[PDB]
């Protein structure tokens, strides 16, 4: 159950990076964001059916996994600028770029501002491009939709969203976690039991739970403001080759989002997988595996 080796890298902002570096032999190299709640221990599906032929570094972002948190984020751009640190250190030059979720809106932060590192883009269940909205919980826990957080504090004190997760990370509550992924991910589909365990013992790792569902509900690279904060307009900056992955059941990213981002993308390729949740590494790894293999290779 243990996660893989991993490498560690010092950057100049005083951050050390853990990531997993395999495929070393390879020609093409291939970087792999993941999301909130995760680690690069959540790449291993994709790390084993793609380290034969390409040379991948996947990384835990800072404030997950075995990464420092010296300083805390604000934004997704904070995420982005660690990436072209590590990118430095490591004297990558091209690569393909590929962010699940959160690391969607990472990696498409990372894109605009530095389109001559990216040659292809992959955005997996993507978070959108104004963000990713937490409102008011009713005293059911559901939510009052005209009653938005603005803020950090109003993110701290939500007790259906946020208190539970962070209780759970201080007492290392691997059963909260499984029926929370069981609910709204692992709805038809679940990981094999050694992997599940490795994959919520990943969950527990993660420190900066709080900011970064402030940098979600903050981000916004649109032209339109998104109800809390203005639009950077850096959509329009993204003119690597873009895939938009989807899924026809995604409870934690509806299918519109991937059409708002292939809509408003330059040079997107939109694909909705059938019978696919937020997680298509578990619901259908072959037919995935298969889209991003002819992407890179096109």
């Amino acid at each position: 159950i243990k996660p893989a080796t991993m490498e560690f890298v010092s950057l100049s902002n005083g951050e050390t990076i853990a990531y997993q570096e395999v495929g070393r032999r390879n020609t093409d190299i291939l970087v792999l964001i993941h999301g909130n709640m995760t680690s690069s221990q959540h790449w291993d599906l994709v790390i084993e059916k793609l380290q034969d032929q390409y040379h991948i570094y996947a990384l835990d972002l800072r404030g997950f996994g075995q990464s420092t948190y010296n300083q805390s984020i604000d934004s997704l751009q904070d995420f982005a600028e660690d990436v072209k640190l590590f990118i430095d250190e490591l004297k990558l030059e091209k690569f393909s770029l590929m962010g699940w979720s959160m690391g969607g809106g990472v990696a498409m932060q990372f894109t605009a501002n530095h389109p001559t590192f990216v040659e292809k883009l992959i955005l997996v269940e993507s978070v959108g491009m104004k963000g990713y909205p937490i409102f008011k919980k009713d005293t059911n826990g559901q939510p009052i939709v005209s009653s938005l957080v603005k803020t950090k504090e109003e993110i701290a004190q939500d007790p259906v969203q946020i208190a539970p997760v962070l209780d759970a990370i201080k007492n290392m509550n691997k059963l909260y976690y499984r029926t929370v992924w069981n609910l709204l991910i692992y709805t038809h589909n679940q990981p094999e039991p050694d992997r599940y365990e490795k994959y919520l013992d990943d969950m527990l790792t993660q420190r900066n739970f709080v900011d970064v569902n402030y940098a979600l509900i903050t981000f916004n690279i649109s032209d339109e403001h998104n109800g809390v904060v203005g639009g950077s307009k850096q959509i329009h900056r993204i003119k690597a080759p873009t895939l938009v992955i989807q899924g026809d059941r995604d409870y934690v990213v509806p299918q519109v989002v991937g059409e708002e981002l292939a809509k408003h993308l330059p040079n997107a390729e939109l694909k909705v997988l059938e019978d696919c949740g937020h997680s298509p590494f578990i619901d259908c790894l072959d037919v995935f595996i298969k889209h991003v293999e002819d992407w890179l290779e096109q």
